[PDB]
């Protein structure tokens, strides 16, 4: 499909899909966002921004009349709210009319050097700003297209520069070996799902399992780490320094906030223990389990200033905000959005992570015959 490697990012920065907005077509990079639901694109200039979207150029452009304000986990951004049509290059052969907030004030949220100048928040309506009246755009682009109810992304950053797939509509089967296990959608706001159990170097972090879901969790390519509740990051810390203690890190590194180096080729992929996941099956008490490496959670920061080493930040951090799957977890994942039948789908990637002794997976059954719901509440 003409859908394959549309994407592209710079690590730690989104991954993004070309776009346009607008009659005649103003071309824009836009970061794909599951954990958002607003569609907007930057609409003034910024000392950031390569170019934004210009709405007195399009004789499509409508102005709702109406401001809207969106604060993530640490930038915002406010603008004005209109319809347009826009169309994706590279991803199904459709032009929709969709809901744009023109972005013309934000703080800490365009990034220097990314090469995206808006984004797209794919999640439900409900968390849509100002309200949930706001049409995001995969309901749109369904609504006025035979487009059936489905997205699918396959996010390598393998090789800054990144790159993966957004395939709309269905599953590319060239993107994934094996199986698919599904999770269920908990509920359709974020894409919310259930964690059942955690284990670090196999070992269970022996928590009652509505800890992990406190008070949500979600699969969010928007965020670049694995995010853990307070209780569930200490513990999964503890295990994970107990695993690698050959070496000792400063406690900057456990906290994200200093790198850890080696000599270039020399990391210890070794002594540091895989991380795995148990997901909700589709059937009461089974789950399947996704296994993450230090490949994915030692992201690497790439500086030429430090290029005689490779260099890596922590990237599982504390939430006090529920569990926050990121791009660290869906890397080498194939994750498939079946809104249709409510559902997540998770298979191994064929940009999977890939060791000569260990491989990230996707595999199940697990049952387990204790009767405890791990929803949240
Ligand atoms: C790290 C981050 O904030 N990511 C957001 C996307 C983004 C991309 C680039 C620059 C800045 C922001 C991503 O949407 C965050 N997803 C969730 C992460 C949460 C649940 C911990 C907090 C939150 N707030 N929102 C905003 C809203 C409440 C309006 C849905 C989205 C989220």
């Amino acid at each position: 499909v003409e859908m394959v490697d549309n994407l592209r990012g710079k690590s730690g920065q989104g991954y993004y899909v070309e776009m346009t907005v607008g009659s005649p077509p103003q071309t824009l990079n836009i970061l794909v966002d599951t954990g958002s639901s607003n569609f907007a694109v930057g609409a003034a200039p910024h000392p950031f921004l390569h170019r934004y979207y210009q709405r007195q150029l399009s004789s499509t452009y409508r102005d709702l009349r109406k401001g809207v304000y969106v604060p993530y986990t640490q930038g915002k951004w406010e603008g004005e709210l209109g319809t347009d049509l826009v169309s994706i290059p590279h991803g199904p052969n459709v032009t929709v009319r969709a809901n744009i907030a023109a972005i013309t004030e934000s703080d800490k949220f365009f990034i220097n050097g990314s090469n995206w100048e808006g984004i797209l928040g794919l999640a439900y309506a409900e968390i849509a700003r100002p309200d949930d009246s706001l049409e995001p755009f995969f309901d749109s682009l369904v609504k006025q297209t035979h487009v059936p109810n489905l997205f699918s992304l396959q996010l390598c950053g393998a090789g800054a520069s990144v790159g993966g797939s957004m395939i709309i509509g269905g599953i590319d089967h060239s993107l994934y070996t094996g199986s698919l296990w599904y999770t269920p959608i908990r509920r359709e706001w974020y894409y919310e799902v259930i964690i059942v159990r955690v284990e670090i170097n196999g070992q269970d972090l022996k928590m009652d399992c509505k800890e992990y879901n406190y008070d949500k969790s979600i699969v969010d390519s928007g965020t670049t780490n694995l995010r853990l509740p307070k209780k569930v990051f200490e513990a999964a810390v503890k295990s994970i320094k107990a695993a690698s203690s050959t070496e000792k890190f400063p406690d900057g590194f456990w906290l994200g906030e200093q790198l850890v180096c080696w000599q270039a080729g020399t990391t210890p992929w070794n002594i540091f223990p895989v991380i795995s996941l148990y997901l909700m099956g589709e059937v009461t008490n089974q789950s399947f389990r996704i296994t993450i490496l230090p490949q994915q959670y030692l992201r690497p920061v790439e500086d030429v200033a430090t290029s005689q080493d490779d260099c890596y930040k922590f990237a599982i951090s504390q939430s006090s905000t529920g569990t926050v799957m990121g791009a660290v977890i869906m890397e080498g994942f194939y994750v498939v959005f079946d809104r249709a039948r409510k559902r997540i789908g998770f298979a191994v990637s064929a940009c999977h992570v890939h060791d000569e002794f260990r491989t990230a997976a996707v595999e199940g059954p697990f049952v387990t015959l204790d009767m405890e719901d791990c929803g949240y509440n």
